[PDB]
């Protein structure tokens, strides 16, 4: 009661080959559903079409999610990740939970008092068997703030099963979480709990100097011949014939190749002045989206693709992008100045662009009078032979993504970026344990629906253990680092304005630094 | 005052032969016939028959009741306990509370 | 010729976390193409499209297929493997053959 349970630990270790990012920030966690498990589907919300259509349940649990980059990193850590290291990847994590408060606010007579509670507790379990509904890695809110001044609230978890329109299968499952071991914490207790990630690829941190197409020597030519006339070229009467070439630095197009790009699967383009495109409605018409059980959803933002090509940053693909929101952006139609649309044009080196067939392919065997036809591959699933990039990380993003238990999956990294893992931090669900209030003088039977209100406070700590990759470029002129521009500004970036309101400028990837292919 | 009496188990555990299942639960005591012991009869229940008549005592005592097969097993527990097994008996209790507030 | 070779083992048994399903069965073997080996087309099979064509060899021999799961599990065994078991894959086998008899 009258001694801390911890202290606050929030900066970053440098070792060499490793780095220590710690982060403490100060909680609020209130009474979710009135302490109560409710059935939730799409006809809850204010009913919806078959495709929005959901049946999940609330609970009374709050869970913390600290799955994004900048809840770890500084925008300077960042900054120094970026340019130096070629890939990082997290090694392992250290949760705590400590200085728990429980006050209790009681509203008599439109006064408003707040006292704490001494005896009161609250409940913390974190599902290291994934045997709950996995939430985080769906990009929701909720997490610890970026800068590490303010306060933050707890989000509610709830879950989803099968559905069928707004009602339940026969296969839809209902989860109590009262029903795990938690673990009661009054004030004075502390929460620790350690976890040490799998084995997982380097996050690629690093742009590549070379195209795919253009891993020739210059000055050679090949020994290897291709279709090059199939025509003799004029007389008057020019008939059919076969030549061949040898590739050369002339004709880079048409050598051999080992390698193809990495799989596509076309997005529409669309471009951020509004003028240049067609006037409809084509949000969710023109949309690239998978089928699943009858219900369509948005490829969003899909696999991993090039933005544009060279000189046209005005377009983007419809949905393969991650667009991030400005500084209290609002939630709906909000217009194009106040989002962040990501450019994932580093990778255009392997990765087809987003927006543009893959290839072209012969439809027809032609002949003395069928002429050779040919299509565009707007889908091209992967080959033997395919290379490609993932993609970027994005300081504001995600960091993992728990891989569906499946029994198939091809190449797990997440299409939202960062690293897809097996056994995922688990959740921390906590919630403030019930206190009723003064029950009947005589027994009855039905549960106790009249609680003391009341909501906790404390601090958390979650220090997570990286492991860098760091540049060898033997490369002779300077590289591409990312860098706070040098002209004078009204405010600092990534500094709080004159009201104390942070806020993220612009969306910082990983790819600076080159490397060939 | 200021840390824990106790935590919360409140599942089930199948060793083969044997499976023990936990169930924590809060309850909240109030004061019963204001602290005292009042004889009770058909007569002050209201009058009855002869074969509803009685007499007994109330107490200010409350007491804890988990004689039913739900406040220990779950419908899963139950389901896969009913499907598997030919027979089954208890071995041994273990009652405990704790984290106790008495609020005025 | 007056002693058995082997003796008739066809049950399950199941220890947690392996199940060892035993199944024996009485067959009967013909001599097939006569002891030859013929070379078959699909025009000896009376002739077909492109699609079904083809040409390979018949054998004298015969060949033993358990590759189905009902030579294994008994419609019961394989609902006490449906309803509680979340994954299963086979470790070891044992074929044996015994009890022959030459029949002319
Ligand atoms: C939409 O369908 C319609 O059009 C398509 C094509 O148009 S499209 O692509 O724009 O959609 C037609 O489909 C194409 O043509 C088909 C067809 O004509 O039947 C068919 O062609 C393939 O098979 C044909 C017959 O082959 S056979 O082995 O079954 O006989 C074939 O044409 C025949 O060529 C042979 C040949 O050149 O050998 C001819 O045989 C003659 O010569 C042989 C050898 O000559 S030699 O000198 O003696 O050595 C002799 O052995 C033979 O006795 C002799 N026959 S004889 O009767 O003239 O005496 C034969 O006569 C020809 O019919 C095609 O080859 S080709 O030579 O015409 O180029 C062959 N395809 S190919 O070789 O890859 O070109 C296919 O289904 C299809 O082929 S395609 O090239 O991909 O287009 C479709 O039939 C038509 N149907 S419709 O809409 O209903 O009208």
């Amino acid at each position: 009661v009258g001694n801390s349970s911890g202290n606050w630990h929030c900066d970053s270790t440098w070792m060499g080959d490793r780095v220590i990012t710690t982060s403490t920030r100060t909680w609020a966690l209130p009474t979710y559903n009135n302490h109560l498990y409710k059935q939730i589907s799409n006809s809850t919300s204010g009913g919806s079409s078959n495709d929005n259509a959901y049946f999940g349940y609330s609970t009374p649990w709050g869970y913390f999610d600290f799955n994004r980059f900048h809840c770890h990193f500084s925008p300077r850590d960042w900054q120094r990740l970026i340019n130096n290291n070629w890939g990082f990847r997290p090694k392992r994590l250290s949760f705590k939970l400590f200085n728990i408060q429980v006050k209790e606010v009681t509203q008599n007579e439109g006064t408003k008092t707040i006292a704490n509670n001494l005896t009161s507790t609250i409940q913390v379990f974190t599902d290291s068997e994934y045997q709950l509904p996995y939430v985080l890695g769906s990009a929701h809110q909720g997490c610890l703030p970026p800068f590490p001044a303010d306060v933050f609230m707890i989000p509610q978890y709830g879950y989803l099963t099968l559905n069928n329109g707004s009602q339940a299968v026969g296969r839809s499952s209902f989860y109590c979480l009262e029903y795990f071991p938690s673990q009661m914490l009054r004030t004075g207790n502390n929460f620790q709990f350690t976890y040490t990630f799998e084995d997982v690829p380097f996050h690629s941190s690093y742009a590549h100097s070379q195209s795919l197409d253009r891993l020739m020597n210059p000055l050679i030519d090949q020994y290897l011949y291709y279709l090059s006339r199939t025509q003799t070229t004029g007389g008057t009467t020019n008939t059919q014939t076969l030549g061949f070439s040898q590739g050369g630095p002339n004709t880079m197009a048409n050598q051999a190749k080992n390698w193809l790009p990495g799989p596509c699967y076309r997005q529409q383009r669309v471009s951020k002045t509004s003028a240049d495109n067609n006037n409809s409605e084509y949000s969710w018409t023109g949309a690239t989206k998978y089928h699943l059980n009858g219900r369509d959803s948005l490829v969003n933002p899909g696999p991993a693709m090039a933005s544009h090509k060279d000189d046209e940053e005005k377009f983007f693909p419809q949905s393969g992008v991650l667009i991030f929101g400005k500084q209290g952006s609002e939630k709906t139609n909000v217009d194009i100045e106040k989002v962040m649309i990501t450019d994932e044009e580093e990778i255009r080196t392997t990765n087809p662009v987003a927006t543009e067939q893959y290839g072209s392919v012969s439809t027809n065997l032609q002949r003395g009078n069928r002429q050779a036809a040919t299509a565009d591959v707007n889908t091209q699933g992967v080959l033997p032979g395919m290379v490609w990039q993932d993609r970027d990380v994005y300081l504001q993003g995600p960091i993992w993504a728990k891989i569906p238990h499946t029994d198939g999956h091809f190449h797990p990294s997440p299409l939202m970026g960062g690293f897809g893992l097996k056994h995922p931090p688990p959740q921390i669900l906590i919630k403030n344990t019930p206190v009723p209030a003064d029950p009947p003088t005589t027994f009855n039977q039905s549960k106790l629906n009249s609680f003391i209100t009341q909501y906790s406070t404390g601090q958390v700590s979650v220090e997570i253990e990286w492991e860098l990759q760091k540049e060898n470029s033997k490369r002779w002129n300077p590289e591409i680092q990312y860098t706070s521009n040098y002209y004078k500004s009204t405010s600092v970036d990534f500094a709080v304005n004159t009201e104390g309101v942070y806020s993220e400028p612009r969306p910082i990837g990983t790819r600076y630094l080159t490397r060939n292919l």
